[PDB]
Order: structure tokens, then sequence, then C-alpha cells
């Protein structure tokens, strides 16, 4: 056996949960209520529960759109808690601990000698047993790990018949304001989600310092101000009167932008001295590299507003090689290096993009660049421990991005019987490249309804401490049926920070069936497969596109900013 379960004793019985804000609102003054949940937890009725969090950060964290806020559970002491454990002392995660079935074996093997008498659970009658409510009939939740990507956080699984017994007193929506996160004017009352983009800013700001709270670690926000200053000074220094009135198109000749940056860096470098020592992590090469993508973002998306060109530059590729910080910073003056590395950053963008009417001057362009360079390095945990990734299979690269499978990619329907499953990707930077850098925009996966179904509530997209926010669209189209998640903040790919996503499906006695011709046929969705966006859309190329069977690949199609990645369903 893989699991096993052992109960324990927390000297805090105090979790977290995640909700939206129309939960939120509920709990301000109502109890836990399976009937209101839409989905009872979990498409699958082995696990249909009340999910929560061992700690404000995790449940902050685990939210993955629509936020509303985090409110704070605490249950009864007489309560069995039972910790899910691997037997192997060395893997803190195992599979089995999210199949109904190994864990109800576990659970069995710790109730035998501890007094407590469950149904005698087969392969065969798993269907008549269902988990969770079996657990609530006799005063037991559960413990578990998140996932194999978060194994240091857990979950805490209440069965619905006991979350219901939770006083209102004992759910606590209002000690903590900072763990709300949206106000009724933010909403549509129709809708209850935010009603425009001013909006879901608002809440984001909200979500994310509650996430963090520093844990996040360094506050690029707090330097915005010096930032702007250190800018606006550059340009009214009389020596950079040519950036200064710079009217016209773009420049992207590299000698050009070369003279720029010799002529910049040490301009920036006087106006914040860096600390005895620290020298600057930014890079001719790289700047100039990435100053030409930025005019070319300029001017394939049309900016029309300061905004919109502080989102296109968030999300051009290499920035890690320009600003050179996005994965290390010199511990000895991290503010001087941050305001120092952005400034050059949007300094050479507003060299190189033309000058659009919509934004303003040249300078209003590097203001725009330097807030979109700053969101992104504000979600990156520079000057943090470097984690040790995940190990991966059946890797692709391209565009010097990888994406690999953990663990077994194989969807298996009957095991033993349909239930939740569920495969992990990594999107990484490949090392030939250390400091490069590219964004996430979106990953898209097929679908077959009633045989395949993607579970929106439990698709996960992790990397640090921050949550990431996604939405979750079912498409049109039914060559393939396909699911697309967008990223809904600059989300970006590092060396030392790659992205795991986390795909759940429904599987079903019709996933698989038997008698057809061509046993490859059996299976449905046919010819399965995941892929991954991190650059800008080819005309007439959607995430169907690539993942339709019919699609050419990189070879062909070398333009591509996507990686597909196969994998295989099988009925047991
Ligand atoms: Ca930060």
């Amino acid at each position: 056996e893989n699991i096993q379960v052992a109960e324990i004793t927390p000297s805090t019985r105090i979790v977290y949960r995640g909700v939206s804000p129309a939960e939120f609102i509920y709990l301000e003054g109502n109890k836990f209520s399976r009937a209101q949940s839409p989905t009872q937890g979990n498409d699958d009725p082995q696990w249909k529960a009340l999910y929560t969090g061992s700690d404000a950060n995790v449940s902050s964290r685990n939210i993955t759109d629509n936020p509303g806020g985090v409110v704070k559970i605490e249950y009864p002491s007489d309560w069995k808690v039972l910790e899910i454990t691997s037997t192997t002392p060395s893997q803190k995660w195992h599979n089995d601990m999210g199949e109904a079935w190994p864990v109800w074996r576990a659970v069995k093997k710790w109730a035998a000698s501890n007094q407590v008498d469950l149904p005698d659970v087969t392969a065969s009658n798993i269907d008549d047993y269902l988990l969770l409510d079996e657990l609530g009939k006799k005063k037991i939740i559960l413990k578990k790990p998140i996932g194999e990507d978060d194994v240091s956080s857990h979950e805490f699984i209440i069965p619905w018949k006991m979350a219901e017994t939770v006083a209102q007193n004992k759910i606590d929506s209002t000690s903590d304001p900072a763990a709300k996160f949206f106000t009724p004017d933010d909403l549509d009352s129709t809708t209850k989600q935010p009603k425009d983009q001013a909006a879901v800013r608002r809440i984001l700001k909200k979500w994310d310092a509650y996430s963090c709270k520093s844990l996040c670690g360094i506050n690029v926000a707090a330097y915005k101000a010096d930032i702007e200053k250190l800018i606006k000074d550059v340009y009214e220094d009389p020596n950079f009167s040519d950036l200064k009135n710079r009217t016209g198109g773009p420049q992207k000749d590299k000698d050009t932008l070369k003279g720029y940056y010799e002529r910049l860096k040490p301009k920036v470098e006087t106006l914040r001295p860096l600390k005895a020592g620290v020298s600057s992590a930014v890079g001719a090469a790289g700047a100039i590299s990435w100053a030409i993508g930025v005019a070319d973002a300029f001017t394939s998306e049309n900016v029309s507003s300061f905004d919109k060109a502080a989102a296109v530059t968030a999300i051009v590729p290499g920035l890690g090689e320009c600003v050179g910080i996005a994965n290390a910073i010199d511990k000895r003056d991290p503010e001087g290096l941050i305001i120092n590395t952005i400034s050059m950053a949007a300094l050479m963008a507003s060299a190189a993009v033309p000058v659009l009417a919509p934004i303003g001057v040249a300078l209003d362009a590097g203001l725009a660049a330097a807030q979109g360079v700053a969101t992104v390095l504000e979600y990156l945990e520079i000057g943090q421990p470097a984690r040790t990734p995940l190990p991966v299979s059946s890797p692709k690269t391209h565009k010097g991005v990888t994406a690999a499978w953990v663990g077994s990619e194989r969807i298996i329907a009957h095991r033993p019987r349909p239930g939740m499953r569920q495969h992990i990707f990594s999107v990484s930077i490949d090392s030939s490249k250390p400091e490069y850098t590219a964004p996430l925009i979106e990953v898209a996966g097929v679908r077959a309804d009633g045989k395949l179904d993607p579970s929106p509530e439990w698709i996960r997209i992790r990397q640090n401490h921050y949550p990431i926010p996604f939405r979750f669209e079912k498409l049109s189209g039914d060559s393939p049926y396909a699911f697309r998640c967008v990223l809904l903040r600059p989300t970006t790919i590092t060396r030392t920070e790659p992205v795991y996503v986390t795909f759940a499906y429904m599987t079903s006695d019709m996933t698989c069936r038997t008698g057809e011709s061509d046993p490859n046929k059996a299976c449905s969705p046919n010819n399965p497969a995941i892929a991954v966006r991190f650059g800008s859309l080819v005309k007439n190329e959607d995430e169907r596109s690539v993942l339709a069977v019919t699609w050419p690949g990189p070879s062909i199609r070398p333009e591509t900013n996507w990686i597909k990645l196969p994998y295989s369903i099988h009925p047991y």
C-alpha cells in the first residue's frame, strides 16, 4: 500500500476557505449548506464535501477566479482528524492520495484498530459507499496535501453533514477586513461578479495582498514612485532631449539603441546609486533585444491607452535577459537594483517604441513600460531561495520554452470505477538560455461531453505564493471539443519558477466503449492533447487549431507560440 491514515491532534483547530463574492455574502449570515453549493464541492460523489485550507494563504491562492475573500472556520475539538500520509518516508506525495479506492483501503485499515465501524467497501461495490459521506457518519475529517506541486500545504476535507453542524459564530467573515476583497458596489447584483475591469483590478489588489499576508517577497509596488520620478528626471535632462522630443515610428536599429543604452545606464546609476559593491544587472544585448520586442508589440497591437500599452509590455518575451533580476537579486541592495533595472527597462523601451498619439509623448510610453515591467516582476519571488522543480518526462521545447508532464499523463477511466482524474504538466524555461522569460497567456485541453468533463473548480495554475487567476471557457466546435484557461494577470515563466498546470476531469461509463473496429477510437476524446501558449497568436490559429489532430505543428509552422503535449486515455 502506498498511502496510510493516522489520527493527529492539531494545536489549532482553525481552517480557512476561499470563496466567491456570492459565497462570502452568504456565509456572513448563514451556515454551510450542501444544498447551497452547486457542485457540492466536487463533481465526484466520492469526494463531495466542504474543502478548506490549512492556513489563510493556501486558501487565498486556491481561488482561481472571481475572488470574494477568505473566511476563518473553527471546527469542534471532538472531530477526529485523519491525515493521509505516504508509506515511503522519502515521498511526501502520492497520486493514491487522490483516488477514492486507495484512500478507502487506508481509512478502513485505520478504522479496524481504532474502534470505528466502516462499510466493507470493495472495488466492486465502491459506487454504493461515497467516501466523504461515509466518514461524515463517523465524526471524521481528512487532512491531505494540496497536490504534488504543493506538498507542504494541506486541505481539510469536511463531510457536508458535519460542515453543516458548525455554529455561525464559528464562521469568521469580519475580524480581518483585509480577508474581504470586494465591496458590494464592485459587483452586479444580477451576476454578483465584478461590474467592470476597474472593479476587477481593485479586487485583485486586495486578493494579492491577502495572499502574501511578507510571504511573496519584495514588494515591487513599493518603488513605483521612485521609478516614475527617476524616468521623468531622465527625460528633463537636456542631454536626452532627443528622446524627449522624439516622434514618428519605432527605432529597432541595434547600433542606435546601443548608443542610448550607454547614455542611459550611467545616467540611471547617477539618479539612484546602487550600494557599495553592487552592480547593475541590465545587459546591453538583452535590453536592446527586449526593447525591439516592445516596439514590435506596440505596432502590432495598436495600443490605444496607457494601460493597454502597459499590458502589452508585460507579455513581451525576454524581459529576464534585459533586467537580469528575474531569478535572483543581490541581497545587499535589492531596493536600489529594483529601482535601477525597471527604470533602465522602461527607458530603453521609451527609445524604441513608436510614439503613438493615444499614449502621449515618448515619456508616457516609458512610464507605461515601467508599470508593465513592474507588474511582471511583482509576481516573481525574486530574492527568495529557488525551489527544486518537479521531475518531468516527455518534454517539448519551442522558442526557449519547455512543456512536460509531471508523473503519468494517462487518464484512466476505471480505477476501479469512474471518478475524478487528473494530470499535471509544467511550463519551463530551457536552461540553454538561463535568464530567458516568456508569458503564460493561456492553456487549453480537449474534452468530451459526458465522457471526459473538465472540472473548472479543480483546475489549478501554480508557481509560488501568489494566486494565478484564469478564466475557464468551454469552447464551441466539435473538432475538437475543447476548453481553455485564460490567465487574468501577467504570468511569467522563469528558470527558477516554472508554472504547474493541473487539469482535472470526470470520467464515466461512457468514456471508453467496447466493440469499435479501431482500437484507438475506443476512448473519447480521440487524439487527446493539451496545449500551452506563451506568445502572440498566429493568424487563423487558436487553441482549437493546435488541439486538432490536423495541426501542422512547430516544424511546418515555426512562427507558432504554442506547445502541444499529447496524452492517452484508457478504459482501465
Ligand atoms: Ca512581489
